[PDB]
């Protein structure tokens, strides 16, 4: 339309309408001109003594919008309203809007650096709707819409790794290059706006409740089982049985089993002595792939990293966030006091404890001459009639992940939590259209001098979520997420005296309970 | 209606109508007044040297109807008619009826103990249709409708365990209390009756056939494979191949694999020496959960506990029933002569043997200096292209189990056999409405003196089952379940001279065969 | 619309149409960027030796429009036309418009500080229609549309106090943070405008008349009462009566009583000696709240601060304005010559005098041995059959106050005068949308460098008022507000030689009289 008319309005809200809730968020973004308008091939060799660190890829001059964190859509208080009242939820639709664009030209003649706005410049924008480009959004990386609405953010630069050859920096004949200018995009001048809608594919509700019963003790403690059990042999070797009594859960027959587990190492937070001067890496859990060794946090779903009322944590089975945002490439050594360490202790009635052995079993064949022997195991995968709880979602965590296209997968639920999607919300890429400097003669060699500039604008995301109403018959009152602080020095989830947003705790999702 | 009119009739039957069969059972039940009308919080610490035995829960004054045993619906002879002719079956619907109620008041003045009937007293009854209460029915516990129709049974008391804290008797802030009087129930006087219907959710047919072929020998024994195999290296290290010949099953290429296995210990029944003076517990298979060690019979599906024509049994992978019903809390040491030990030997062509190693595999990397080494394994979970047979159903065993609500499970088929249901037949609870004794003054303190009483009545269950017709082209005659006894001293599955029902053998379900 | 077209026109007017009068005001406002775009948590401890001064709250980067002063809508001359002719009035509707916006960018490179206009920048605007935010408008604070139409004003910064803990600067777990960007707002570029309408809820007319009779002397001075009164006891103790004569008002029986009073201290203005070297604070009237002592001017309604034709003023029961506007945070010691001290002397026939005792009453029980004793009181609250006059409204005073939501209040009429409203004219907030400076690299840390800028525009308020026509039968002429000055050196309510607006007197509202 025009220069003196606004292309959209500010919307931040939450509208609860029974079975649905609609969240809206608007933020102000700024977009730098990345790479100075060109593609570069980026690469690395073996860094920090690990060739799993090697890669080969491309950085592009595009930036993208990333809103795959819950705090980008939920306020602390609406999150509390959700986890204290519902049993589950899932995303239904998405609507995005980019508007009020402003391109600024920057000129640094004689160290004066003046910023003027360029009314005729454009930004290009497109969404990759067929998933033809490497999807980098759901991998726990930075650059999402901020938690707090008044914050202004920088869009991150799009880049991707393709195939490297033999754990070195070199490409292979299969490494691909994707040119993003090879997709159709819209061009927007200062009076233009971009709009985009999306519907999620039917996914299972997240389970925002904790189990009120232990999986191995579902039998009625008042009645005995009509099943018996082998309990020994007499002085001659003949077998003897005993009836499974009422409430002797250590012996009853079971119908269901706990989920898969792979033992992780346990460390003590706060009080609780640990081995001094250790170097985690050398002894962490790894998986090999293409000849290299990778750490695999947070480990696959089906375990619990903490046992309620204990300070031992299987740290690599844990999501660890920082209480605040950090600068790029920081190598500082943070301590427990700076972190937001999550705990999955409310799944312990169903998920095995990560730092303990998973059980034991027969190692030999007993005979008149050999005594029965058993041996414990450290890992155990899926068996039939197995049940576990998926990892929890936090307000500061990720909403979805793309399920990789390979044609074969098992139980597509991402290790970091959230929804696993075949076709997730498409990537939205954006860049400042290049504007050439003063060029006076002809050359077949591509132009390399540009006017420096950047853009800024507003972005609105509108998500509809479907809720699963809590339907309990528990008599006594439940546990609820509550604002409880002893002698607060500042309000949590609010700006402090400096104006910086504070958050002292990770807020999970399981407060309500249910009988198994 | 009224005192002198009966509220229902007696129905026991079986109606076969092609693809369906409808069973009806009526029994006479008696209901004691449990706990003297009050809820109690029950609990236990570490019993028998195992804190997996600890719990915290509640007993209620309610009793419930449990008809989750096949012999509650099938006569020995109809069961035989089913397993000798069909390939499978599954439950379709359920209809329950409680009628002809009679409340009796018991007065023990001067050691005379007279029983009179109280025409104005009620029983309360309800079904938990939304599964809001801890479901205790499918956990192999006692108190089901009896096998034999003339038997009168006592309804069991409803109780449940909730969460205990740290393997001790104490509750946690998440432990829940469920008050059952907090549901809507019907009240029945002597002229009233209760009726309830239910439809099962589409489940897979049980497979009542044994495989006529071994899974590893599905190739035609007359033709060779067009695939080759590595057979050695020559004096220089160069690799050599050999064609896979006709009928050399030890080498053919396979497409499918046997199901998951976890080695269990094997013991000899009858003839066959075992290690003398053993104490099973210390070396049985265990799974850890919340810091405690639990035995897990019958182990997960996918194994066979016995090898046909052998007396070695992997006893913990076995369902062991008693030939007769036992008294509550018996600590007697039964011998093989008293038991009904089931055998899954007819799945051996597809399921690995529980007391043997599961296979072996590469442990190193061979080179000119090291010889290839291999190591056996004792457990192996699911892999792709795995096939196994679920555990069999017995006439004296369980029909269904509730699949626990956790949001994540794999292959919901219960270890003890039967159908795994998301929404199983709802629990039916019943209790004698309390009647206060002589109270002459007012008190804010709840009444604690009641008239003692009990009730009795009839209960009819009507189930429709769908059958899968056997469609074989086998030429020679099949194996059938048959009444074969050498010199019977009494008729089996009949009352003896005392009037007590006899059953000398577990009747499984696989007699018919099928080619894989 | 566009850059070269104006978004609205200038309207200043007054249209009298019988029973209604419509006022319109347009002003030019300027809006600074407050706090540099961020929220800050502001707080204070015990200041000036009083912990009632402690608080905890938040300043925001928003500013707001405040038109809750009568002089924002009335000219001195229309005010005179209102108070000389009507008996009352009340507000009926409100219409607001913000237009002709202009955002200016300010750059201070090399001490040149140049101001350019930025055609693409926005201001955000919204009205809090559900009263979800702390309402700070009706609390006698600065920043309203100016009295004189040519004046340009700065919008004040929105801030609020929430709960502090124990009269200290610390918050409590109940202290709330309100993010204003969490409401939906409009964005306006230089061609846009915002419009908003509101209807007041039916309120009682203000009473702009003075009583022509004294409340205790409503009886006809020509007739005696048919009631008698106790006047003494004879030498034996027997009681004696006397008839209440005609016009002896000191004794008649009364039907109605004066309003509530709490004694305030009286000081002499002009001529009239006061105690020398006093420090008011230590002896002013206070109310305790949460453990702290607060001064409570102007005291609750129902008293008169001055007795007509006297120079004694109960200064804390008085509204004291300054003859001119002052700078922020001035600690100057003003003298009577600089003030506009209001007087409520025209309510004296009905309201008790604040610096005098309120009356007296029985303190003992007389008997043959004790003489009747009495004791005066300093405070007396509401009794049944009590009548008083509310405080007057001045041209330089406040129009409305929000009645606090607590569920319980008595006679919601604000101490400072005006209308008390359940749902008052919603707050209108406005801010300059932030525009980021030159950002060249990505960071997850929020942007903190902005282009400095400010905005300006016009604002039009249109209020409809309903009038109550004066309907007197007084014969002789009334008192009227009149422009009377002996030897004027300058015209009052006009700009002086410097161009600054002068106002030498507070203009109340009661000139007309009425018989009680």
């Amino acid at each position: 339309d025009g220069v003196g008319n606004a292309s959209g309005d500010w919307h931040c809200d939450s509208t609860w309408m029974g079975d649905r809730v609609v969240t809206k968020s608007t933020r102000t973004w700024v977009l730098p001109s990345y790479n100075n308008h060109q593609y570069r091939e980026i690469k690395s060799g073996s860094v920090d003594g690990s060739n799993a660190n090697a890669y080969f890829g491309y950085s592009t001059p595009w930036g993208y919008f990333d809103f795959n964190r819950f705090h980008s859509h939920w306020s602390p208080r609406d999150w509390q309203r959700l986890i204290n009242n519902y049993w589950g939820f899932r995303p239904r639709s998405l609507r995005v809007k980019i508007f009020n664009i402003q391109v600024k030209e920057v000129t640094v003649q004689d160290s004066t650096t003046t910023i003027a706005n360029n009314l005729t410049s454009t930004v290009q924008v497109f969404t990759d709707d067929d998933y033809q480009l490497p999807y980098v959004v759901g991998n726990g990386t930075e650059g999402c819409l901020p938690a707090f609405p008044p914050q202004v953010f920088t869009l991150p630069q799009y880049g991707y790794a393709t195939l490297n050859r033999d754990n070195t920096e070199n490409p292979t004949e299969r490494s691909s290059f994707f040119c993003l200018e090879y997709f159709p995009s819209k061009m927007l001048r200062t009076g233009n706006n971009f709009e985009f809608t999306y519907n999620f594919e039917e996914v299972p509700f997240h389970s925002s409740f904790a189990p009120s019963q232990n999986l191995f003790k579902l039998a009625n403690p008042l009645v005995d089982q009509y099943l018996y059990r082998f309990v020994s042999t007499n002085n001659t070797g003949g077998v003897q049985f005993n009836k499974n009594l009422a409430g002797r859960y250590a012996n009853t027959y079971k119908n269901w089993f706990p989920g898969p587990m792979g033992r992780t190492q346990g460390w003590n937070l706060g009080s609780g002595v640990n081995r001094a001067s250790v170097s985690a890496f050398a002894t962490t859990n790894r998986m090999e792939l293409e000849g290299a060794s990778y750490q695999v946090p947070p480990q696959p779903n089906g375990m619990t990293n903490n046992l309620q009322g204990s300070n031992t944590y299987a740290l690599e089975n844990t999501m660890i966030f920082n209480s605040q945002p950090a600068n790029p490439g920081t190598t500082a050594t943070y301590l427990e006091g700076n972190m937001l360490i999550t705990s999955e202790s409310e799944t312990q009635p169903v998920n095995r404890v990560a730092y303990n052995v998973g059980g034991q079993m027969a190692t030999n064949n007993q005979s008149s001459t050999t005594a029965p022997a058993t041996g414990t195991y450290n890992l155990q995968e899926i068996v039939p009639g197995s049940v576990w709880m998926e990892r929890d979602v936090y307000l500061q965590g990720p909403i979805w992940a793309k399920i990789p296209e390979t044609g074969a997968h098992f139980h597509p639920s991402p290790a970091m939590g959230g929804f696993g999607l075949k076709h997730p919300p498409p990537m939205m890429l954006i860049k400042n259209t290049p504007v050439p400097g003063n060029i006076t003669s002809f050359s077949d060699v591509p132009v390399s001098s540009f006017i420096t500039q950047y853009s800024t604008g507003q972005v609105t995301v509108e998500m509809e979520w479907e809720l699963k109403k809590e339907n309990s018959k528990r008599w006594n009152p439940e546990i609820q997420y509550t604002n409880n602080y002893n002698d607060p020095q500042f309000v949590d989830f609010a700006p402090d005296s400096t104006g910086e947003y504070r958050t002292t705790r990770p807020i999970g999702t399981r407060y309500l309970t249910r009988p198994l």
